């Protein structure tokens, strides 16, 4: 049972605005992805201070880089806090709106695209290398579901049936054609001691065959 839904005219013009502006730097996006799970994992482990049993779930602390060619997608899995089925509609727990009004000011006021992270919606710079992205989420208080979107002004929400994630959320990358090198070992390796040397909880690469 699929729902769909409309983006806000707000969030559907900084996708736009993403996967038709000329900007060749589109290796932030890992960078974005990455300090996104690194904020739910700080927000896990925030909760697991006064309540340990919120780790019940699973108490490993980590993320995780999975590339895969034969689907030719690229996925970031996190142990974190998860979403509820609201934050994933609320445009997947940020502030998307007031966000993107703030980001998009300072583009035609001096920034680059590259500066995305400081206005809460890091997440969308996916698109620069995604044709189509895919977030399974499992939050405590709720249950698994399955976020999905080409772009193109729509997205979906529907009960994932698949594996059991325990608690995280996993962002499912399917790359466009012409950007297979972030599916390569050296690549990506070289793009996380670049942007993210100082993340405080394990990056795990897997490797492929
Ligand atoms: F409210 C939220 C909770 C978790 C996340 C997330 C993003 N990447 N991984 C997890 C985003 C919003």
């Amino acid at each position: 049972e699929v729902e769909t839904f409309a983006f806000q005219a707000e969030i559907a013009q900084l996708m736009s605005l993403i996967i038709n502006t000329f900007y060749s730097n589109k290796e932030i996006f890992l960078r974005e992805l990455i300090s996104n799970s690194s904020d739910a994992l700080d927000k896990i482990r925030y909760e697991s201070l006064t309540d340990p049993s919120k780790l019940d779930s699973g108490k490993e602390l980590h993320i995780n880089l999975i590339p895969n060619k034969q689907d030719r997608t690229l996925t970031i899995v996190d142990t974190g806090i998860g979403m509820t089925k609201a934050d994933l509609i609320n445009n997947l727990g940020t502030i998307a709106k007031s966000g993107t009004k703030a980001f998009m000011e300072a583009l035609q006021a001096g920034a680059d695209i590259s500066m995305i992270g400081q206005f809460g919606v890091g997440f969308y710079s996916a698109y620069l290398v995604a044709e189509k992205v895919t977030v399974i989420t499992k939050h405590n208080d709720d249950e698994q579901y399955a976020w999905e979107s080409s772009a193109g002004g729509s997205f979906t929400v529907r009960t994932d049936t698949g594996e059991p994630m325990g608690r995280g959320t996993k962002v499912i990358l399917h790359l466009k054609e012409d950007q297979t090198e972030y599916l390569e070992e050296r690549r990506i390796k070289e793009i996380v001691k670049k942007h993210s040397q100082f993340i405080g909880y394990p990056i795990t690469l897997f490797v492929e065959k």
